[PDB]
């Protein structure tokens, strides 16, 4: 029972509530209709959405609980510019009346939540997450939060889904807050700024850890493929490799071996930030194979479809992962080479997501018949002695029972992510 719900269906933004809130969209918005829909605010005037709620809706008590639910994507720092990103807040989401009611606000590596009462006292409560870790969950993808107020006790930040922070706000009075929540960038002094924002929903009473954790997984689309950055996954589009359970290192071709061979990730590193570079190594574009579900250009992948696993920078001619036929052996290389129809080899997959749907993980399937059967992960070269080197691109069917065994299955070598270029990761 949502009191608001934003959605952008048969190209319009519409309160799906049906408690009819009534929307004004700037001349500057990015829309689209994946899943519930989504925007893109740019750092402009024209950039900007603004809700109407109606007077059944509009907050102004001193003690009626609610929430706020939405998803967002910030870009990545620019790594010489680190000093506006960390010390300039800026709103992007709010509702305000003479000063008075709620917003939300991004600080850098911050997300901030800030209460203002009729007498202007104000409480803020914030999540923050690294600016140097070598792979962030959060840097440029999509996440969840959901704030919730207790008047009489806590506000608190569920991040994708679980409980980060709270904070005490019991000293504050009436909010009156105005009719109108405005989706626009205030204060931001970087102008090439922008957000993405999704899901945005308000709710009439504070959820409970149980409610926030379902809303997280309705929300998580669990039967769709998904990108790194938790954009549906794609046809058509070029993809570096990520592996979940090896993340340091990515995959380059051996040519002596016909092979996917590993290499550690290099990195970016001064005193303010880390990370690891993403667009290393094979660069991969996913093919509809012969037969499988009729698509168009640049469609999304589903689990159901069969599909091909291009490589287009080993050569100028296209290569494509091909799987040893009747192998006769728990683990094999995977073989990388020109497009081919030489029976020995086999080149029809699936990708699929056994596990984990909240992730953005994948495993890829080969299932010709028994004798052709497993998932793609990592072996090691040399088994008994750091050594980032030690490793290759392979199918085992050792994988296909250790992801049935009672086990924690997120940092399996059989998790992948598909990382496409984006706007909002640039690195060197």
């Amino acid at each position: 029972n949502a009191i608001l719900s934003l959605s952008y269906r048969g190209g319009r933004l519409i309160d799906s509530s049906g408690y009819g809130a009534t929307m004004n969209v700037g001349s500057d918005v990015i829309f689209n209709d994946i899943g519930n829909g989504q925007f893109k605010l740019n750092n402009s005037e024209n950039s900007n959405i603004t809700a109407h709620q109606s007077k059944f809706v509009v907050y102004d008590s001193m003690f009626d609980n609610f929430s706020i639910n939405f998803w967002v994507r910030t870009p990545k720092y620019n790594n010489n510019d680190i000093q506006t990103y960390l010390q300039n807040e800026y709103t992007i989401i709010s509702c305000i009346k003479n000063d008075s009611g709620w917003k939300v606000s991004i600080k850098g590596n911050r997300i901030i939540w800030t209460l203002i009462d009729v007498n202007a006292k104000s409480k803020s409560i914030f999540f923050e997450y690294s600016i140097k870790d070598n792979i962030s969950d959060y840097i440029n993808k999509w996440f969840s939060i959901t704030i919730t107020n207790d008047r009489l006790g806590n506000a608190n930040i569920y991040i994708n889904g679980s409980l980060k922070k709270s904070e005490k706000i019991l000293n504050l009075d009436r909010i009156n807050s105005s009719n109108d929540i405005d989706f626009k960038l205030i204060n931001c002094t970087d102008t090439t700024k922008f957000v993405w924002i999704k899901d945005f929903n308000i709710f009439g009473r504070e959820l409970n850890a149980t409610e926030v954790s379902s809303l997280y997984w309705i929300q998580s689309s669990t039967n769709t493929l998904k990108d790194f950055w938790g954009n549906p996954l794609r046809y058509d589009t070029q993809y570096y490799l990520f592996n979940q359970g090896m993340q340091n290192i990515y995959i380059k071709y051996f040519s002596k071996a016909s092979m996917g061979e590993t290499a550690p990730r290099t990195n970016f590193n001064n005193a303010a930030i880390n990370y690891q570079n993403l667009y290393l190594g094979l660069r991969f574009i996913i093919k509809k194979a012969s037969n499988s579900r009729n698509i168009n250009n640049d469609n999304i992948v589903r689990e159901g479809d069969y599909i091909y696993l291009n490589i287009d920078n080993i050569s100028d001619e296209s290569y494509r992962v091909y799987v040893l036929v009747n192998s006769k052996e728990i683990q094999t290389q995977l073989f990388l080479a020109p497009i081919n129809d030489d029976p020995t080899f086999y080149d029809v997959l699936q990708i699929k997501k056994y596990y984990e749907k909240t992730t953005y993980n994948c495993q890829i399937l080969c299932e010709k018949d028994t004798k052709t059967f497993g998932l793609f992960g990592i072996g090691k070269f040399v088994k008994d002695y750091w050594d980032t080197y030690d490793n290759y691109f392979c199918i085992s069917q050792w994988y296909l029972r250790r992801i049935s065994e009672n086990i924690n299955k997120l940092r399996l070598g059989c998790n992948w992510q598909f990382i496409p270029v984006d706007e909002g990761w640039t690195e060197l």
